[PDB]
Order: structure tokens, then sequence, then C-alpha cells
């Protein structure tokens, strides 16, 4: 589908059984979902943003489902302000920005 | 054009005089630019990511040429790792998400 920016891109995410709503965000290089628990091994890793650097645990290799469209890539959990969706699964939903 | 994400969005855009490079972010509320100085009158304001908050000067009404095209809204300028196009003005220009 084509999605205009006039409110936050939100969508609702399917990643280990449940249903989570996330931000479709270019600006991010990698996805961050906020706590929760995953199945399968994690290793610890750390992220920057806009106001610094945060602990995420890493776990690769997930399957997440945004908008009926799979993928599977690396999922890093840890206090982002609120679950985003980055480049990594973006690229294999098949999107792009248009104008 | 069509923008795939398999790199960072970087596109060149121009602002108050000044051809810079920057991200176009479906993840940003609102436009924030590097430490730049601008003229005119501004607000202090505070803007939250991931690892916490930035102290930035939000101007309003300030045109940005993106790619051509036009755009004329608010512009934060703060201590941003990366130029920053949000909603407010990708909306403007006509950028949509497409997958
Ligand atoms: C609240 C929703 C997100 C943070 C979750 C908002 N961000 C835009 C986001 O695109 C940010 C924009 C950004 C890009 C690069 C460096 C700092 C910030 N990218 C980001 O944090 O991505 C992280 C996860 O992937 C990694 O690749 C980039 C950093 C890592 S932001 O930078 O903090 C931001 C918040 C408010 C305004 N008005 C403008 C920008």
């Amino acid at each position: 589908p084509q999605i205009t920016l006039w409110k936050r891109p939100l969508v609702t995410i399917k990643i280990g059984g449940q249903l989570k709503e996330a931000l479709l965000d270019t600006g991010a290089d990698d996805t961050v979902l906020e706590e929760m628990n995953l199945p399968g091994r994690w290793k610890p890793k750390m992220i920057g943003g806009i106001g610094g650097f945060i602990k995420v645990r890493q776990y690769d290799q997930i399957l997440i489902e945004i908008c009926g469209h799979k993928a599977i890539g690396t999922v890093l959990v840890g206090p982002t302000p609120v679950n985003i969706i980055g480049r990594n699964l973006l690229t294999q939903i098949g999107c792009t920005l248009n104008f």
C-alpha cells in the first residue's frame, strides 16, 4: 500500500506470536522494539540514537510480520521510546520512499 | 523519484542559502538540522528518541528545498548527529512509503 505521512506511519506487527504496534522508520538502520520476552538466544549490544546510546538485546533471524509481509532478520529489544521498524526489515518487505 | 532503503536515504537539501545532506526520516515528527546560525526568532524545545533528549531551537516558517521540491515549515536546530527531514516537511513534498 501507499502510506502518507500526515500521521505517524504506525502498523501492526506480529512477532513471537504477539501483535504489537510499530513505527515505520526510514531514519533507523535497525529495528528496535520495547522490552519483551522473545524466545531464542540473544547477545548484548549497544545502539545510539539522537540522545545517546542504550543497551539492547540482539535477536538474530527472528520472524516478524509487518502488515501481512514476512521478514526474517535482526530485532533489537531495549528501552526505545517506541517500537520502530528499521531499514534492515523495511528492505525485506520491499519498502521504498517515493515523491 | 524512488528511493530504496538498502542505504540511508540521504538527499541534498537547500536551507538558508546553504546546501546540506539530510535523511528522509518517516520516523521523525519534525525536521531537525545540525547546529547552524539561522536568523530570526526561535523557541526552545526538547525532542526525545533512543538515548534520551536533546535541546533544540525551533524556527517557524523556514523554507527548505528537497531535491527541487520546495517546502516551508518548522525546522529544529540542535546537536543532532545527522540532518533529519521529518514528516512535517515530507508531507509537503508529496513523499510516501510504498510496499
Ligand atoms: C520516537 C521515534 C524515533 C526514535 C526511535 C525518532 N527519531 C527518528 C529516528 O529515525 C532516528 C533518527 C536518527 C538517525 C541516526 C542517528 C541519530 C538519530 N533513528 C534512530 O534512532 O535509529 C536507531 C535505530 O537504528 C539505528 O540507525 C540509526 C540509529 C539507530 S529521533 O532522531 O530521535 C527524532 C525525534 C523527534 C524529531 N522532531 C526528529 C527526530
